[PDB]
């Protein structure tokens, strides 16, 4: 009777903490293993791969786009994806945005992250990048829904990422429910056969 939850919890066991040192000054900001830039690129590609899973249901193909919660559709049909990567609009190149010299970096994904976790609905991070914080589904991503293992409200210290793909409930529509469940089986098969030594992944699909 409520939305269906497909979910991943991702950790980076072989990755160390690192230190963001802001420019021109500012105090050091620690960043947990899974907010390493290379880990975030890997996770974005896993997320996109999930977005492009297709299941076979009799003579139809079922995509996530067919079954996902797209509350702003038909005008914005982007699937709702609650993920830290949506602060970068699920874009490798936004994630790599940086303002810097040959010696110094004035703004980068650290800056954007630190701003967005406090202003998730903002269209402009007020920094030299001027990047939006809104996810590509047109809505905000609250930091406590997509990060775990941090202390207080220091989301930069997160030790796990939470990625959620809401799917329609299809209450009183068993036919479409069949397609959603076929896609969920394919989701499970994919993730259970995805082994990346730099990542641990807990994964669940709706019962």
């Amino acid at each position: 009777p409520f939305f269906r939850t497909e979910q991943l919890i991702i950790r980076a066991p072989l990755t160390d903490k690192h230190i963001y040192q802001p420019y021109p000054s500012g105090a050091d900001v620690p960043f947990g293993p899974p907010l390493d830039i290379q880990i975030l690129h890997q996770v974005l590609d896993l997320q996109i791969a999930i977005e492009n899973i297709t299941a076979s249901y009799d003579n139809e193909t079922v995509t996530l786009q067919d079954i996902c919660l797209a509350p702003l559709s038909p005008y914005n049909t982007n699937c709702t994806i609650l993920s830290v990567l949506n602060y970068f609009q699920n874009s490798h190149s936004v994630l790599d945005h940086k303002k810097g010299d040959d010696f110094f970096v004035y703004a980068d994904y650290h800056t954007h992250f630190l701003y967005c976790v406090r202003a998730p609905a903002s269209l402009n991070d007020t920094s030299l990048l001027h990047d939006p914080c809104l996810g590509t589904f047109g809505g905000p991503v609250f930091p406590w829904l997509v990060l775990g293992g941090y202390d207080d409200q220091n989301y930069n210290n997160a030790t796990a990422l939470v990625i959620t793909f809401p799917v329609n409930n299809y209450y009183n529509d068993t036919e479409k429910l069949q397609r959603a469940q076929a896609w969920e089986k394919e989701f499970i098969n994919f993730v259970k056969n995805y082994k990346n030594p730099n990542l641990t992944i807990s994964f669940t699909a709706e019962r």
